[PDB]
């Protein structure tokens, strides 16, 4: 059973978006990914929104570029927390997406990450932390992974 | 015992931090607020970060401005959620504060809201939704004070 959705509005966004389903499949955690577009697909983004709770998923992670409403319309939607990668645009190079994103006004948060692919392996890792709050062998697994880049990083980054 | 800590760099920063700690008040979520500053007491804060976890938090909302490191510096420091509330600075109106908090980079994630007092706001509902994905009885409360929301905005929708 999945425990986070992964969505975006186009499958223009995917190679974005992998990096996060990336390092959910790498954590063994269980997910499902999407195409579901703010813009063209409106009355389904409200189902699924609206039916993520029933459907036993935890956390959704959704990604848009420009005028990007896919996770603030989400999160209108569900009281799961809704993570938000701005995908890179092409003429303001997800300066557009960001604000877009992350300006949300209270009642409606929305955890918004870095624009591209950085953050999109983040909000991979920050879904995995909110199920780390309440499940130690995930929160287990996110340590030692961070340990294991800080020994490659302090160790073995040589520079000639 | 405290589920969330609120931390701040400084006393001024609490003008927008108060709005995070109103929303858990309302919520009856236990919660501490410190003053917890990335560049006058670095080692503080990384103890802080550190011993999280241990101490039962299972959230950590943390509100910093302009060259704005606490959010990052703490989520670096531990694998709990971290959600960065960007203060509006004086010059650049915060946009120092959201570039310096939300451009994580891949390993590192910090959930990041809207500058100033909406954001702060939103981190409260942020870090209950976080909490409600374990604890329905928030996740309850949380569908019952938006529902109650929209009834304001939907019956009072006239502007006379």
């Amino acid at each position: 059973k999945s425990l986070v959705g992964v969505i975006m509005g186009s499958t223009s966004d995917w190679e974005t978006m992998k990096y996060a389903c990336d390092i959910l499949d790498e954590l063994n955690i269980p997910y499902e990914k999407k195409v579901v577009s703010a813009h063209r697909t409106p009355d389904y983004m409200f189902e699924y929104a609206e039916t993520a709770r029933e459907r036993g998923l935890k956390v959704i992670i959704a990604g848009a570029g420009g005028a990007a409403h896919l996770p603030g319309m989400v999160a209108a939607k569900t009281n799961l927390p809704v993570i938000g990668v701005p995908v890179q645009s092409k003429a303001l190079n997800g300066l557009d997406s960001l604000l877009s994103i992350v300006q949300m006004p209270g009642g409606v948060p929305v955890a918004t990450v870095a624009i591209g692919k950085a953050g999109s392996t983040n909000a991979g890792l920050l879904a995995a932390q909110i199920l780390g709050s309440f499940h130690d062998d995930i929160h287990d697994a996110l340590e030692l992974r961070r340990e294991a880049i800080e020994k490659d990083v302090r160790e073995g980054s040589e520079l000639v």
